């Protein structure tokens, strides 16, 4: 079968768009990209970088992973799932960190960016203290979405989001048991079925974090994969088109994720 340098040419052509890709064989440190180093929105795949974030302070005694946040009088964004759930007895930090990435939930990634994380601007800070100096995030949870051409704001590049989720996932950032629960968050993260998941086999053990602003086609997901036997793989697909009305694409991602895979290989 062809490169992958003309597979995900021609899946580019097909989707009419962009699509960024960043993998890494971490066995090996071989590694594939195509417009790795480009700029593409993030959506609320921020939001899996926010739960890593807690786990750090927690890790450092800042944050205690039990402590009960209460919201009894907020008015819940726009896909609140579990935190709409929990209103009347607020969350543990914990529990509300894990939701933020497992059902991408906005009133939990907006409260703890108020309380705890310094908003947009802290968990850039938060980024840039990692070594990722590509990551920007300009708004709020929910707000960020509007995914319009040229706008570099709420952006990072698919290389910078691998290696920024090799550092958090993988044992650079996240020393102690917040590592291993950092893991499990990303295990057991519910909206990714349909992208990298779909690429793996289901003997493989998968985690992840996907993004979809809801307009000008934009969508991503990023993955630590652990397969059997072998060293894990990290994963990185973003995608964006040119027209507001135009649809994301689960499939091209799953695409891209397989021609990766088989490129680092
Ligand atoms: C984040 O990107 C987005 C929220 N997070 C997610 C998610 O990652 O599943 C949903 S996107 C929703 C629309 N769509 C297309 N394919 C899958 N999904 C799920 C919410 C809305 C922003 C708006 O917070
Ligand atoms: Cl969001």
């Amino acid at each position: 079968s062809d490169a992958a340098a003309k597979q995900i040419k021609k899946l580019e052509e097909d989707f009419d768009g962009r699509i960024g890709v960043f993998a890494i064989d971490t066995g090996s440190g071989n590694t594939f990209g195509y417009r790795s180093d480009e700029r593409f929105p993030l959506c609320s795949s921020f939001k899996g970088f926010l739960a890593a974030a807690v786990l750090e302070r927690v890790q450092q005694k800042k944050l205690d992973i039990n402590q009960k946040v209460k919201y009894e009088s907020r008015d819940l964004e726009y896909h609140s799932p579990i935190t709409t759930k929990y209103k009347g007895s607020g969350m543990t930090l914990g529990d509300m960190a894990s939701a933020a990435l497992q059902y991408s939930d906005n009133g939990a990634t907006n409260i703890i960016m108020e309380r705890f994380l310094g908003g947009p601007e802290g968990m850039t800070k938060f980024m840039r203290s990692i070594g990722d100096n590509e990551f920007r995030l300009d708004r709020w949870a929910l707000e960020l979405n509007t995914a319009i051409p040229g706008d570099k704001r709420d952006t990072s590049t698919p290389k910078a989001v691998a290696n920024s989720l090799n550092k958090l996932a993988l044992g650079n950032v996240l020393n102690a048991k917040v590592k291993a629960i950092y893991q499990n968050w990303l295990k057991g993260n519910t909206t990714g079925d349909a992208r990298i998941r779909a690429s793996v086999p289901a003997d493989w053990v998968v985690g992840d974090k996907t993004g979809s602003c809801g307009a000008y086609g934009t969508a991503n997901d990023y993955a630590v994969i652990w397969p059997k036997n072998r060293a894990p793989l990290i994963v990185s697909i973003y995608t964006t088109r040119k027209s507001k009305d135009d649809k994301h694409s689960d499939k091209t991602i799953a695409e891209a994720s397989r021609i990766a895979i088989q490129a680092i290989d």
